[PDB]
């Protein structure tokens, strides 16, 4: 039985599989030939289909788990294609979490040799973060800010300690967006949510820009302008609004200059995804600075895979929780960012 | 000398102006005649050029102001035609609040017989909604809720009695979202904003769908249904999430569906309406929420144009602030919606 935690999102599966590396003799004679053909699939391939990938920088090498010395390995691929997933393992203890555990509870039942035991999305996330963080990314911090993010000729990643973790505020960006605080290892509550969050991002770019993919908008908003969308401050004051602290550039009203059909007309799509990103990002830094104050807790990690290879939406948070708490809040991230409820998963194991 | 408040927005000119109905004999002989055109022309035309409106329905008639009986008006008109608007104006004093205020100070400086004052945008908000609850709406209420806003069949519009109206939190909606905590008559903070307000709202729908006005933007959403858009709760679990108390009806991602080519591809623009007005305003009803949460306030007043013959989002506004505080915060809202800062205005005058 190979070891696998799986979150069934949304939008993306995210899978952590366990490869032993202390495969003694007779265990390799005793391996039925199904169970190599997955270790040897798994492990060869960094493709997956057309949509599976492996991240394999994030791989935990010589891990030690439940009693057992190996490596953990991160894989994704889309929601929608989850059907081609369980036809092809139809050609097993599963810990599964995420909505899609309960959602496609039945799917998994078509395959015979299977026992879906589902964990709750959020349990998983806090122990996923909390097991990675303890373990360390391959000896190097799994935790990390932007240091001086007010700067950018100073701006820069540097490594966050979490050993003492709590309280802790998780703001789980997927689809949408889930709030947590987690006051120890066994009290956490999910404070709130939001539906703005990546699939909004997502969604809305793909609307107004035609893009086909979250990496092609990402590359589309790096290239924009967001002020050709955003009316900010200083186009209703002239300048800074000085009486309550805002400055010219902060954003007053975003996509506030498409209600002129001239601006409509001259936007390129670049700026239209910028003006999304910049919307989106901002609206969710602010939610949790509301959060965190309301909890009285400073730490603040982000997660979730809208912020996966976009470092843009991480400066501009990392940016905007500085300046707007007057640096009283830090955000923070982390390297497995997608995967901890998939990890959380995995580690359910043994009740099993 | 006419006595006008005006409150030049980022989308927006409201102006407030006070007719008096005791003009005596003297006073009628004694009138210079450039000031007789001005308050025929205002009280004879509800349409003044292409753009500017009087909402008559808002009179208030027979108040005494300034020791003086008269009649309060109320005209808007886009800020884009302020130009119009002073270039009449040079074929006074002058109480102006709103970005526009220091903005176009230097234009409204070219009429030769203006003294112009200005007064910041929130102080103004604050006195004229208190002065107007103060001496109603001829009446009635000028405070009103939406009674069992959680049942349909009997969710109605009834007057709500403001005598005491501290603490209360005041959300204006108008290109962005200002909120303020209001404390006493002289004690008030802006708590925060948010820059997803009533541009976003008519800015992304004319994006989406094409539509060149706000009424119809509004119309456009009264024949959509916003769940072609958005992806509910029981998109992704199939049903309820109950652990964390979320019904499957919840919106777990805003515009979450249109990542899919497909469901982009039969969305329709009466859908992409709705789904923006949805998105925006439960957006701003739950910031409201968690500001009152932390503010320890619960009574919540929105303002602002966003809501002017938007029937759809107070209703909005008022199921969700009732069902996700369980019943502990009321969605409040006042008829002279979009004025109270051209009345703070006009009130300012005696300080000249
Ligand atoms: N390859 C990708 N495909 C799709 N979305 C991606 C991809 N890479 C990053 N994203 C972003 O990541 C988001 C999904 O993040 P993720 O944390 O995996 O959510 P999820 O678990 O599927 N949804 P949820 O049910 O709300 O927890 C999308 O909304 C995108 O903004
Ligand atoms: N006739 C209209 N034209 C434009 N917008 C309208 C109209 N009627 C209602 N609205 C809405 O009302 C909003 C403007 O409200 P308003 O309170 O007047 O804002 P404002 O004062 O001009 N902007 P701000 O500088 O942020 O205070 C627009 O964003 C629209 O959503
Ligand atoms: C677990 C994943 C799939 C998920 C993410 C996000 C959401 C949306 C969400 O958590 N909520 C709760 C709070 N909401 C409010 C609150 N107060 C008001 Cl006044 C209005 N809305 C908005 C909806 C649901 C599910
Ligand atoms: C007065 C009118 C014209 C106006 C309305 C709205 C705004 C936007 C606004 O008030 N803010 C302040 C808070 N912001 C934050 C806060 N915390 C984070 Cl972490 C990120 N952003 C967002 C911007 C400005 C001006
Ligand atoms: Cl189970
Ligand atoms: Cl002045
Ligand atoms: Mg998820
Ligand atoms: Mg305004």
């Amino acid at each position: 039985s190979p070891w696998f935690g799986m979150d069934i999102g949304g939008t993306l599966v995210k899978l952590s599989y366990f490869e032993p590396i202390d495969i003694t003799a007779e265990e390799e004679q005793e391996e039925v030939e199904s169970l190599k053909s997955i270790r040897k699939y798994l492990t060869s391939n960094v493709a997956y289909g057309s949509t599976g990938i492996r991240d394999v920088h994030l791989e935990l090498k010589d891990l030690t788990l439940f009693g057992r010395r190996g490596n953990l390995h991160f894989i994704r691929f889309p929601t929608q294609d989850l059907p081609t997933f369980i036809q092809m393992g139809r050609d097993t203890v599963l810990c599964a979490t995420g909505g899609g555990a309960y959602k496609f509870e039945k799917d998994f039942r078509t395959i015979g040799n299977l026992h879906l035991h589902k964990l709750d999305e959020l349990d998983c996330l806090v122990k996923g973060l909390l097991y990675i963080d303890s373990v360390s990314f391959n000896g190097q911090a799994e935790c990390y800010y932007f240091a001086n993010a007010s700067e950018p000729e100073r701006c820069q990643k540097m490594p966050f300690n979490l050993d003492d973790p709590y309280p802790l505020l998780v703001v789980n960006i997927g689809s949408g967006v889930s709030i947590l605080a987690v006051h120890s290892k066994d009290n956490y509550k999910r404070v709130t949510g939001t539906s703005l969050g990546g699939g909004t991002f997502l969604g809305l770019c793909s609307l107004l820009t035609g893009c086909e993919s979250f990496e092609e908008a990402l590359e589309m908003a790096s290239k924009g302008d967001s002020t050709q969308a955003d009316k900010l401050v200083r186009d209703i004051y002239g300048g800074d609004y000085e009486r309550f602290g805002l400055p010219g550039w902060a954003v007053a009203s975003s996509f506030g200059n498409m209600i002129y059909k001239e601006k409509r007309e001259s936007v390129s799509k670049e700026d239209l995804a910028r003006a999304t990103l910049v919307t989106i990002t901002n609206n969710i830094g602010s939610v949790a600075r509301m959060c965190a104050v309301n909890e009285k807790i400073n730490r603040v990690v982000f997660v979730g895979n809208f912020l996966r290879v976009n470092t843009l939406s991480m400066k501009l948070l990392a940016y905007a929780l500085d300046y707007w708490s007057k640096g009283q809040l830090k955000a923070l991230f982390l390297e497995h960012e997608g995967y901890f409820g998939a990890v959380g998963a995995l580690l359910g194991l043994p009740n099993f």
